[PDB]
């Protein structure tokens, strides 16, 4: 009960930043994560030895993939982490439980492959669930650790209080589907537009977190440039391998998964970061005023990636 977890001081304050980056030791990110509930959700939403023991199932069903792996799973809560406590008086008791636990959960038993390469490979994910393969698949996944004995970090909540956690996970997890981002931003736009955005509408809310979790997912692009750029290439190694396994069934992938195609990059970076990412950011502003900084970052990254363009690294 009086059981705090600390951070050394440089991580005790850099934490609190959008850009904070968890570090290369993996075992001070489960103390990261408990740190950032404790703090975000209370010392009492989850007791301790059955938190302890989900965060080491979970962390053991992420797998060694170079991107889509343990540390993204920790990177995506922590950027969540910065959203709720920039945003204190916006969030329900059950939001904060739910969504630091659907972050880290979002993309459980990863094998580094697209929704789209499940189904031209004809993956039996891909007949069991038709639409958001993967994000279907991680939520079960989710369910399964939850029902493992001694890892019901929800045990305490009342039957309807565990369904709502439950569906806002489920909804929380299906949302970091990409192809689904599209609508939900131009949605929240045309509603922040004219004025009928309402946070007390319960759809209303699904889609602001919806928003969130993109925010969340894509956070690689709202760090210093290094990380950025670093992280990038960690990105390109999953789509690269997954460029070769479309060649192996007999199909020239998109040149963005082509590594015969690796000069295209830095124009991809462009048109994904204008496409997708400053999209994102600036609806999540203009939503949530104090999640800026990763507007801003963001922007700044794009600048990064122009600069590489024009030679000058
Ligand atoms: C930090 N960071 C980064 O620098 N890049 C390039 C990043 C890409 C993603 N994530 C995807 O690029 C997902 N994909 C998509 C791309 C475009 C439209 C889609 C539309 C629908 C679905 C999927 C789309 S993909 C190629 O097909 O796998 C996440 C983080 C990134
Ligand atoms: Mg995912
Ligand atoms: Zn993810």
């Amino acid at each position: 009960g009086l059981m705090q977890f600390t951070l050394p001081v440089r991580l005790c304050k850099e934490i609190e930043l959008f850009h904070f980056d968890i570090g290369p030791f993996e075992n001070m990110w489960p103390g990261i994560f408990v740190y950032m509930v404790h703090r975000s959700c209370g010392t009492s939403c989850f007791e301790l030895e059955k938190l302890c023991r989900f965060i080491m199932s979970v962390k053991k069903n992420y797998r060694r993939v170079p991107y889509h792996n343990w540390k993204h799973a920790v990177t995506v809560a922590h950027c969540m982490y910065a959203i709720l406590q920039n945003n204190h008086t916006l969030f329900t008791d059950l939001e904060r439980k739910g969504l630091l636990i659907a972050c880290l959960c979002h993309d459980l038993d990863h094998r580094g492959f697209s929704n789209s390469y499940l189904q031209k490979f004809d993956h039996p994910l891909a007949a069991l669930y038709s639409t958001s393969t993967m994000e279907q698949h991680h939520f079960s996944q989710t369910v399964s650790i939850l029902q493992l004995e001694g890892h019901n970090i929800f045990s305490t909540l009342s039957s309807s209080e565990y369904e709502q956690v439950l569906e806002i996970i489920r909804k929380a997890i299906i949302a970091t589907d990409l192809a689904l981002y599209f609508g939900n931003r131009k949605q929240l736009e045309e509603m922040y537009q004219t004025g009928s955005l309402n946070l007390n509408n319960q759809s209303h809310r699904d889609r602001v977190i919806g928003l969130m979790m993109t925010a969340c997912d894509l956070c690689s692009v709202t760090k210093l440039w290094p990380v950025t750029k670093l992280t990038a290439n960690d990105i390109y190694a999953e789509f690269w391998a997954e460029g070769d396994e479309m060649k192996k069934l007999g199909i020239q992938p998109i040149p963005m998964m082509d590594r015969d195609k690796k000069d295209e990059v830095p124009q991809g970076q462009l048109g994904f970061y204008n496409a997708v990412a400053i999209p994102c950011y600036t609806t999540l502003t203009q939503i949530l005023p104090p999640t800026e900084p990763l507007l801003k970052a963001c922007r700044d990254n794009l600048s990064q990636w122009e600069k590489v363009i024009r030679g000058e690294e």
